[PDB]
């Protein structure tokens, strides 16, 4: 149960380093001891401290389950969280190598990381503040606007394809072993000036990823690698803010072992034992705020039943445009969505908010709040989206299958609400409420494939009775509708024989269009009940035609109906849309 103290301002590196009286000055000292830590051991940084040009790497060690390694703060809360700032320095730089093709991507190279956790299990990092700033780079999200001239705003970017990859925090498994019980709590990562382009290097706010311990060159490497898997388990990332980072905000689970997970795409189903063995289990991503990532907000990759809840994404895809994403090379990737999964099995995304995913007008080929990408059994529920530049939800191409999307609310998402380009079968879209403004419509123009629409409230938030295109394409049977409400439309889907039609949204819900237009300044999520309840406009009014109008639903993907958008138990015959009448 040893416990180190690092100050700076009060510290001195000649000191013993143990006890509050005798703190170390720098993190150089922590790094010399870092590999020997230490179940029950800790390293407390002093609130107020500023470790400029420093970093904290921890390689090849662990806690046990009775006593994890800490790394946290000490002293007066009110002095502000201790800063670790690596400023890209030589010491923070390491050679990253997946040791395998991981698709059309940089898989290998130099990386600056401020807080590196390489095969460290039973560790918990908390109450820190992490930067990886470059003074040459500055384009803050708080004052970002699109201008006719690049870097007009007193701003400046490094648009080089070969820009050094930078991370705030990286967790790396590359021993052929599990890395487990890693917890990140109440961190404030920002100004990680990474590579604008690279998706699968440790490049952005937080990134967890796994490598083969060696290149797969023979019969005998391939027997071993099949059994000995760098993977994650019980990774928890909560109460943190990531802000002004390139590329990814928060990404977890990309792995060289996709060479076995993706060997046979088949019909897009994903075997339970495959994803359990080669993928990351018990990943949880809770109560985070992500703002002004260059690319995607939060993304789970190759994860087995992860839980993504109470997070707020906001104004991401900042550099996915034609004036910033100028060197895509043969890698491409001028696309980003909000909060979503890649080749996961039955991920649950619930009670999230996603706002203002940017730049679909300016070269972001996606720009959606939610994206059930390739993967199987994705569940998006009780989420709110506002103001995304391209759709609320995409279901992406052949191997995006068995999606459920329910009890979500979409408000002023632009250029289509649902984006269904060549997606696989098994998708179910029910009890959602969508407010569709003149800048949008129900489906994206490029939509062409499967979804079953039931119990939804579609709201034409324009000043005429709109004649909507309810159907595009027929790939995998295209779009079928049953038991939905259409508000203020001239037409309905020809496939719906249980249509409920309403003339005027004011007799259907208390105040449609009135949910927030912005994240809370703190980045915490909006209240749904009590004095600050931000969603009461989407409640059905007395005599609403949405009361007891929905069919009992049978979820295509075996997820039992539990509650509504506001935590209320769904009774017998459900109400239409996302919110039951009280
Ligand atoms: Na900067």
């Amino acid at each position: 149960g040893t416990t180190y103290y690092v100050s700076s301002a009060h510290g001195d590196d000649a000191n013993a380093g143990t006890s509050e009286n005798a703190p170390w000055k720098s993190l150089t000292k922590v790094n010399d001891i870092a590999s020997d830590l230490g179940p029950g051991d800790s390293v407390l940084l002093e609130y107020g401290s500023e470790f400029n040009d420093q970093y904290l790497h921890i390689k090849d060690t662990a806690g046990n389950a009775d006593a994890p390694i800490t790394i946290s703060a000490y002293g007066d809360a009110d002095e502000g969280k201790p800063v670790i700032a690596s400023n890209g320095v030589k010491g923070s730089q390491w050679e990253q190598d997946y040791r395998a093709n991981v698709g059309n991507h940089k898989n290998k190279g130099t990386v600056s990381t401020t807080l590196l956790l390489k095969d460290v299990s039973y560790i918990t990092v908390s109450n820190l503040e992490i930067t990886n700033d470059d003074a040459d780079v500055y384009d803050p999200i708080d004052t970002w606007k699109w201008t006719d001239t690049p870097d007009s705003d007193g701003t400046k970017l490094d648009r080089s394809a070969s820009r050094m990859d930078r991370t705030g925090v990286a967790g790396i498994a590359e021993n052929g072993a599990t890395m487990s019980n890693v917890t990140l709590d109440n961190l404030y990562i920002h100004d990680v000036d990474g590579n604008i382009y690279n998706k699968h290097m440790a490049n952005g706010g937080i990134y967890f990823m796994a490598h083969y311990p060696m290149e797969n060159t023979s019969a005998e490497t391939d027997v071993w690698l099949r059994e000995h898997v760098s993977r994650f388990d019980h990774v928890t990332i909560r109460n943190s803010t990531v802000k002004d980072v390139d590329r990814w905000g928060i990404a977890v689970g990309y792995t060289a072992y996709l060479n076995y997970i993706d060997a046979n795409y088949g019909d897009g189903s994903i075997d339970d034992a495959l994803i359990a063995k080669y993928g990351s289990t018990n990943v949880r991503i809770e109560n985070n705020y992500v703002k002004g990532a260059g690319g995607d907000a939060i993304t789970l990759m190759y994860c087995d039943r992860p839980v993504i809840e109470h997070n707020v994404g906001d104004s991401v895809s900042k550099h996915i445009n034609t004036q910033d994403y100028t060197q895509p090379g043969s890698y491409g990737g001028r696309v980003a969505a909000g909060i979503w999964p890649w080749r996961c099995k039955d991920p649950v995304f619930q009670y999230n908010e996603m706002y203002n995913n940017l730049n679909a007008e300016h070269g972001n080929g996606d720009g959606q709040a939610w994206d059930a990408d390739y993967g199987d059994g994705t569940l998006y529920q009780y989420n709110y989206s506002y103001g995304n530049s391209f759709a609320s939800l995409m279901i992406c191409n052949w191997y995006a299958v068995n999606t459920t999307f329910r009890y979500n609310i979409s408000q002023n998402d632009r250029q289509g609400v649902f984006d269904l380009p060549s997606n696989g079968p098994g998708n179910h879209i029910y009890n959602n409420t969508v407010y569709v403004d003149a800048d949008s419509q129900v489906l994206t123009k490029r939509s062409n494939s499967q979804s079953l629409f039931e119990n939804n409230i579609f709201i034409n938030a324009t000043n005429t009775k709109k004649t909507e295109t309810w159907n595009r394409g027929s790939q995998n049977g295209g779009q079928t509708y049953d038991n939905n409400m259409y508000v203020n439309y001239a037409n309905k889907p020809t496939s719906d024989a249980n249509a409920i039609e309403a003339d005027d949204v004011s007799a259907v819900l208390a105040g449609a269009g009135s949910a927030p237009t912005s994240a809370l300044k703190s980045g915490a999520e909006h209240a749904r009940t009590g004095e600050k309840a931000a969603f009461d406009g989407y409640r059905p009014v007395a005599g609403s035609k949405a009361i007891n109008a929905g069919k009992v639903v049978s979820d295509l993907n075996d997820y039992a109906v539990e509650n509504d958008f506001l935590g209320n138990a769904v009774k017998g015959r459900p109400d239409l849309g996302a919110v039951e009448a009280a």
